[PDB]
């Protein structure tokens, strides 16, 4: 088992559980693809999987090798044989969520694993209904801005009918509307979404922070338009506490970050619907969507605004600036009383989910270049720690575009 | 043939040179192990590489399998028939210590890679040369503070024989000095270092800034302490451009990072004494050297200096202190003449070095998390950029501490 050592402190664990990844990443002895976006791209198959879900399962209730375990393998085995697939129970999937979550190598976030309300939208049968549960779940995780993690799972995948899908990479995002001159008014990111809800009859707007339309797709159906209800998207104006100009940039960012685009795999089943959400940490906004050049880009404006030299790499301009935005982000959501976390109460929390996880499991799947945050990543104490990154399942997993 | 997207930008290139990758690294298809600090830890063998690294030579001199290239195979080949070993020419030498710095995945100014001082210390006989080669090497690379790129190779290892060894891990340290106060007062990261140097007859000062001795060791002799002629350590007192009492902190760095506990691999010879020295990256300084928390760990002080709300994170106070030592590191640098690159001009040339490489011979092993600066990671174009890690030679590579 590999040896993962923290630099900051010479402690020194095994990683264990790495030994027990089923799905292979892209690296091999020959070269390293860990810093790739996109690392990836029935009967006996599923079984396999099913049976190690259900052991986990049962293992996590202390109740390993009992007769309800014995008897819920045979039963899975048994519709498995019957229909070449299987139903979770309410309380697998739950768990198988929550394990998904736990799983995912890429979250900084996950000390909060167990803490997530599981929404059953597996009978769900119409785009309608999915507007349904996707609001109802809006409402219930905002909470008014006392963000609580929730994740609503639609039907899973069957053959012989289409995949539930929400075509929006996340329930939240503002339109980019690709200007004529190749440039971007909002969110570049979200140009293709953007031009999709219009292609799909929406009314665009021309603002920088025009919350999108909702596309949802119900099985063997064209996706359909649905406007979220003002009053359940809650927004943060962006202001800083001692730069008063500042919200004179008129930024904003979005309470509820609720990514809807990623696959929910527990078990051999597949949700291709499965949207989640807890809150933001605040180098996502601050740093990432504000400041990347391809996304809103404000690094500059801020900068100037700030009377900083710009014209030299060496004043540290760049870095000034973003630690001002990053201060406005946390001000901003902490005035507005909407729960957010920095990347340094984030990365210490999870440093203990680590400790955690190598009691619990022996290792956790981690991708270090993921979980160091884009800024001040060596005054964080994620960026002295040797990680591994492997694949488990349950797993969140990507796919691709339904278009 | 891994492909490699840079995603601010969308373009795409194909690493065609992992594909040569030579050495196996520490990953598998089932776990990535990139972020590990220690990825790695005859005369059939000996010869398959040295058959290589000629013919490598060969191809980059235009002279693919001409008569000069087959007289060298067999010169080589006689060689190592009769000694067990074989010498390199000069200008193979030069070629392989440029390749090895070319090669290095985690140097970020490779860019420079062509331009490189090679002093031949290969007729070094005793400890008391090898001060005076050291002296000679730190005297051309100082340069009154106009750095210089400079690599001096002393013998390489052979049978029976013992090794040359630079017991120091740099030409310059500064000590580190323990108590039962518990804590260390000077670098800790030269806690060990210190220790042998007064084991072995030094007499250690009680600064936080004392430079070492240095240790050098003949073949199968004990290592010999000697003293830099403090007229050849030239030091950068650090002053900030506004903040006056950052002076008053008496922090102070040395010019030239010069690297001595590498061992220089060419040809399937090894070089364990080879030290290399170029010029800093400021956050190596600012960031790493003086804030981790293993180091000298001034940010609270720095923070506390700046009156700075230390009670929360979410003042990021760590990051507005970070950001102003390492202003104060490049002011007081370039105030003193002596050579610095900050990490965004750093990170914009390893671009610039990527895609002359991608031209020169189809990619270039780059590790992300060592290339990506730590602070302001995604504010660096490098953050952005998918990285292939691999194993070329000639190489510099990590070799057991002496003792
Ligand atoms: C409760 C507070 C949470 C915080 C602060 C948090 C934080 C983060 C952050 C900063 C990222 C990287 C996002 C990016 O850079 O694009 C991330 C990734 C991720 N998060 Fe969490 N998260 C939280 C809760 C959750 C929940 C509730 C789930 C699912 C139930 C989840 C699943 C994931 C997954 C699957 C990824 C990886 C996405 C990818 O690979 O692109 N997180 N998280
Ligand atoms: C000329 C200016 C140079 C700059 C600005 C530069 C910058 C850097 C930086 C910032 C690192 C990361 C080191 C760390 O974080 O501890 C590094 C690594 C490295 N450099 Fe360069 N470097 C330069 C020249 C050179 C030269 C001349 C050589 C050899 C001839 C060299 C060989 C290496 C190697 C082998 C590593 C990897 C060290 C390791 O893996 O531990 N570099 N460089
Ligand atoms: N898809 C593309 N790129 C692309 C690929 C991957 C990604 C990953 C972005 N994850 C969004 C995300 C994911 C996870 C967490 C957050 N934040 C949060 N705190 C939370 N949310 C939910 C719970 S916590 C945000 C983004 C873009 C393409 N672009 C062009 C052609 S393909
Ligand atoms: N040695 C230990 N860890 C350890 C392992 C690897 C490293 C890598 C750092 N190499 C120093 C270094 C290397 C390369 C570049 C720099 N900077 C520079 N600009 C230049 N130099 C020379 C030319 S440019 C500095 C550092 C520490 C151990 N600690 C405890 C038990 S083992
Ligand atoms: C190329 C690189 O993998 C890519 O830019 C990654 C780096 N680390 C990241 N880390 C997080 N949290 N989010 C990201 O989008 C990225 N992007
Ligand atoms: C654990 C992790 O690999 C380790 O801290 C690495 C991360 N990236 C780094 N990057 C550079 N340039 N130098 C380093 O020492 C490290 N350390
Ligand atoms: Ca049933
Ligand atoms: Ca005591
Ligand atoms: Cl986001
Ligand atoms: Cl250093
Ligand atoms: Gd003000
Ligand atoms: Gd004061
Ligand atoms: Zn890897």
């Amino acid at each position: 088992f590999p040896r993962v050592k923290n630099w900051e402190v010479g402690s020194i664990t095994y990683d264990t559980l790495s030994a027990q990844a089923q799905q292979d990443g892209p690296c091999t002895p020959r070269r390293c693809l860990g810093s790739l976006v996109f690392p990836r791209k029935a009967p006996e198959q599923l079984l396999s999987q099913a049976r190690d879900f259900i052991n986990q399962y049962y293992s996590s209730i202390k109740r390993s090798g009992s007769q309800a375990h014995e008897q819920r393998l045979q039963e899975v085995e048994a519709e498995v044989a019957a229909t070449g697939t299987y139903q979770l129970r309410e309380s697998e999937l739950v768990f198988g969520a929550k394990q998904a979550w736990r799983n995912a190598p890429r979250c900084v976030g996950r000390i909060q694993w167990g803490k997530l309300q599981v929404f059953d939208a597996r009978d769900c049968r119409s785009a309608q209904e999915m507007f349904t549960y996707i609001c109802n779940h809006i409402k219930y995780a905002t909470n008014r801005g006392n963000l609580r993690s929730a994740i609503t799972v639609f039907p899973q995948r069957c053959p012989g009918r289409g995949d539930f899908r929400i075509w929006n990479s996340q329930l939240v995002r503002y339109a980019g509307y690709r200007q004529q001159d190749g440039s971007v008014r909002g969110d570049p990111a979200n140009v293709e979404i953007t031009e999709l809800c219009i292609q799909h009859g929406w009314t665009p707007g021309n603002g920088r922070f025009d919350v999108l339309p909702l596309l949802l797709q119900a099985p063997d159906e064209p996706p359909e338009l649905f406007l979220l209800p003002p009053e359940l998207v809650l927004e943060v104006p962006l202001e800083h506490p001692t730069l008063e100009w500042f919200a004179a940039l008129g930024l904003r960012w979005y309470a509820l970050p609720a990514v809807s685009n990623m696959l929910l795999e527990i078990g051999g089943l597949e949700f291709p619907a499965a949207p989640f959400s807890g809150w933001y940490m605040s180098t996502e906004i601050g740093t990432r969507n504000l400041c990347d050049p391809h996304r809103y880009n404000i690094l500059e404006d801020v900068a100037v605004c700030m009377d900083l030299d710009t014209r030299t790499t060496s004043s540290l301009w760049k870095d000034k600036a973003a630690v001002e935005i990053n201060v406005a982000v946390l001000h901003s959501y902490q005035l507005a009383k909407v729960t957010i976390v920095d990347h340094h109460a984030a990365t210490a929390s999870f440093m203990k989910h680590l400790e955690n996880e190598q009691k619990a499991r022996g290792g956790c799947p981690a991708d270090w270049a993921w979980i160091v945050p884009p800024i001040s990543g060596s005054l964080t104490p994620v960026f002295h720690q040797e990680m591994v990154n492997y694949f488990l399942s349950p797993a969140f997993r990507y796919q691709p575009d339904p278009w």
